[PDB]
């Protein structure tokens, strides 16, 4: 873990639902902007990585791919740890891409890496949130404020142990992501949402 490793996720409260019928139930435009900005913000000439499971890669519309200005890592158990002509890292485990990045001195095409973001897959989230190299969680806490009868029926969840983590102050979130970040509850449609940061509670 030379660069710091964040698990970045938007989770419905209180049970941390992250998906429904194979996709994301809410469209929150500013949450999107936050995701883009945080995962993209690096020192001049540096870059961040975004690590995702194959199904999340397939959910991303093709006009976004690879996610611009970031090192794309796709995890598939059939991958052969190859980098393609677009620069995308097709690796078979998080452990194997961490070893490869390390022997590269945590550089991508001569660009130092600043942060490594785990952006996706329930499967990937729930494996890696148990990897001790994960240094923090960037959790957008999403709240449904519409009518009970129209609440999303979440079917996939972040199985995270609250007790193993400690929420940090908003100032610490902003210091880490390198950006001013809206504080408190953001509103869009039937949803309220708040940006939060958590570190290990050892
Ligand atoms: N709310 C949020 O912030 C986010 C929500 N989501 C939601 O998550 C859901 C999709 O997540 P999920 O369906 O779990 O798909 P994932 O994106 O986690 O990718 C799953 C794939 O990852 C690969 N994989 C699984 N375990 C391993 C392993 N141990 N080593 C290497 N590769 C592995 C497999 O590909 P193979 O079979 O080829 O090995 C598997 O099919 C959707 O509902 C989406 O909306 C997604 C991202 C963020
Ligand atoms: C912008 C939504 C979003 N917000 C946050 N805070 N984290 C994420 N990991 C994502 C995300 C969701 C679905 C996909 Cl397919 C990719 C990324």
């Amino acid at each position: 873990t030379r660069p710091k490793i964040s698990l970045i996720v938007a989770a419905l409260q209180p049970s941390m639902g992250i998906g429904a019928k194979g996709s994301l139930p809410w469209r929150l435009k500013n949450e999107m902007k936050y995701f883009k900005d945080v995962t993209s913000k690096a020192k001049d000439g540096h870059i961040n990585a975004v690590v995702m499971g194959r199904k999340t890669w397939e959910l991303i519309p093709e006009r976004f791919r690879p996610l611009a200005g970031r090192l794309n890592v796709i995890l598939s158990r059939k991958n052969d740890d190859l980098i393609d002509s677009n620069g995308v890292y097709h690796f078979s485990s998080f452990d194997s891409v961490m070893k490869h990045l390390e022997k590269d001195s945590f550089r991508f095409k001569d660009m130092p890496l600043d942060k490594i973001f785990i952006i996706g897959g329930s499967q990937i989230y729930n494996l890696l949130i148990l990897d001790s190299r994960v240094d923090n969680l960037l959790v957008t806490q999403v709240h449904f404020v519409g009518e009970d009868a129209d609440k999303p029926q979440m079917d996939t969840f972040l199985d995270w142990d609250l007790s193993k983590w400690k929420r940090l102050e908003h100032d610490k979130l902003e210091q880490y992501v390198g950006l001013d970040v809206p504080r408190g509850l953001n509103e869009e449609g039937s949803y309220n949402y708040e940006y939060t940061m958590w570190e290990k509670a050892q």
